């Protein structure tokens, strides 16, 4: 179902059994995944979130992030708890009111309090482009062509320990999938196609942790969009998709009428496809209603390599073509030790007063801001470079920056930088030990912006820092509504 751009979104508790195992959940809009929030580029989004949660086992507070939306001028609407807001308390509501100038494509939204998105609060967010340059490439782009991949857990998030290796208990494709252990024959999702039609498939990782090797038996996939950024056409037969990443790909329904497995193998949890785990069904209209008996290719000959992607627009790369070729160049020390992650020696632990409120209250420098050692100020209209060398305990870590997308100057498993035409995106795998994944952006968005691993279990274990972009202009750029000012008094009184 699609709702928006002006809509109510109620947040409730509900037991669900997507793999046949009933457990509690935290739901946005009453379903899993949450309904698709949609609009056209330049639309004003007004999302009235009603917190109706009662089950403390998963926290009755909440806060929602519109993942990959820049929120320029509306840093208050961004959603990360204790960075840009206090959580909304149960029985209250809050209006996330923002615009999406300049942006189109495939996004999602999720709880950004603690590990609550794992417990169910996650759904797709699509901004349609009435003049999409990729339009002519396909016949069908709508709610039936969105594909969510989701890790599902039988253990309540709050009780995951932590960390501590944590693994999912099944993979759900469009909200349905089978358990990894003691697999019950529960309903699988179906994606239906018509012989000779081309589909814009919107592949969305709403994962709390694993990356997926995604493929469709018998079929190619032509990537045209990556994390919101239009890409040149790239035909692959497999897609490794890390947590929070998105791809639009054209699926040409050119095979014989029949049933074909859709495969999503996670990097941890259940391996393979026995009994229909890690699976959904591509069915052609006219096929018999039965399980596919198809097989994956023994070897995928054109799997996605990030370095093969290029923006469709002439994005280029800001700054100078050598490492450090930026106004403010950073090299982050990313560590793990004794169950906690650190960025430049500091494990992130959320401050009592949100970073944005701290600034609005009169803080001027990163030194003035809590948590200590967890904030790096950036000056305005400057080219930033962030090298993010891997090595820290598994891994591979998908790093995400709020309020920005970014040129991936260097990708995983490949030590050659690209300063000409690398893909831009918002979530990037930093690869493996010895890698040096490097990103670049410009500071054109004053506000405190979260940079963290999108493995949610890693975020709760402290793998995050805040880029306090243009602290001096933050208050002026982001006027807040009274309801926002009301949040922290409410939260703090209730707790
Ligand atoms: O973005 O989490
Ligand atoms: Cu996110
Ligand atoms: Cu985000
Ligand atoms: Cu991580
Ligand atoms: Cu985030």
């Amino acid at each position: 179902v699609q709702i928006g751009p002006v809509t109510d979104l109620h947040i409730v508790n509900a037991d669900i059994v997507p793999d046949g195992f009933v457990r509690p959940a935290v739901n946005a809009g009453g379903t899993f995944p949450g309904p698709v929030i949609a609009g056209n580029v330049g639309d004003n989004f007004q999302i009235v979130t009603f917190n109706q949660l009662i089950e403390c086992s998963m926290l009755v507070d909440t806060s929602i992030h519109w993942h990959g939306e820049f929120q320029k001028g509306t840093n208050w609407a961004d959603g990360p708890a204790f960075i840009t807001q206090c959580p909304i308390i149960v029985g209250n509501s809050f209006s996330y009111n923002f615009n999406v100038p300049g942006m189109a494509g495939t996004y999602w939204y999720h709880s950004h309090l603690t590990t609550q998105y794992c417990d169910g609060l996650r759904g797709p967010f699509v901004v349609y482009d009435p003049n999409d340059p990729d339009a002519n490439l396909y016949d069908v782009d709508d709610d039936t062509t969105i594909i969510t991949l989701a890790d599902w857990y039988h253990v309540l998030a709050k009780e995951m320990g932590a960390g501590g290796a944590i693994t999912a208990d099944s993979t759900l494709i469009d909200g349905l999938g089978r358990t990894h252990v003691n697999v019950a024959a529960v309903p699988l999702s179906v994606i239906t196609v018509e012989v000779g039609k081309r589909y814009r498939m919107r592949l969305v990782s709403i994962s709390c942790d694993p990356n997926y090797d995604f493929s469709i038996d018998g079929h190619d996939m032509t990537i045209i969009e990556t994390d919101g950024v239009d890409s040149q056409e790239l035909t692959v037969d497999e897609i490794q998709i890390f947590a929070a990443q998105r791809y639009s790909f054209v699926l040409n329904a050119n095979q014989p009428v029949g049933n074909y497995w859709i495969r999503a193998n996670p990097n941890s949890g259940g391996e393979g496809f026995d009994g229909g785990i890690n699976s959904a069904i591509l069915r052609y209209d006219g096929a018999t209603t039965a399980d596919p008996v198809t097989v994956a290719s023994t070897v995928h000959t054109k799997c996605l390599i990030e370095t093969d992607l290029h923006p469709l627009s002439r994005n280029g790369v800001p700054g100078n073509p050598h490492q450090g070729g930026a106004d403010c160049n950073l090299n982050l020390s990313l560590g793990f030790a004794c169950g906690n992650f650190v960025i430049n020696g500091v494990s992130f632990t959320p401050p009592t007063v949100p970073v944005l409120l701290q600034i609005c209250s009169g803080a001027n420098t990163a030194a003035d801001l809590l948590p200590s050692g967890s904030v790096i100020s950036l000056p305005s209209n400057s080219t930033i470079e962030i090298a993010l060398p891997a090595g820290a305990a598994g891994g591979p870590h998908p790093f995400h920056l709020h309020g920005h997308d970014f040129a991936v100057s260097e990708s995983a498993s490949n030590s050659t930088s690209n300063y000409d035409d690398p893909i831009w995106r918002d979530v990037v795998s930093i690869g493996g030990v010895g890698d040096n994944v490097t990103i670049r952006f410009c500071t054109d968005n004053p506000g405190p912006w979260f940079l963290h691993c999108h493995i949610d279990w890693h975020l709760d274990a402290g793998f995050a820092i805040v880029f306090a972009e243009d602290i001096p202009n933050t208050a002026s750029a982001n006027p807040v509504p009274e309801a926002w000012s009301n949040l922290c008094p409410s939260y703090d009184s209730a707790h």
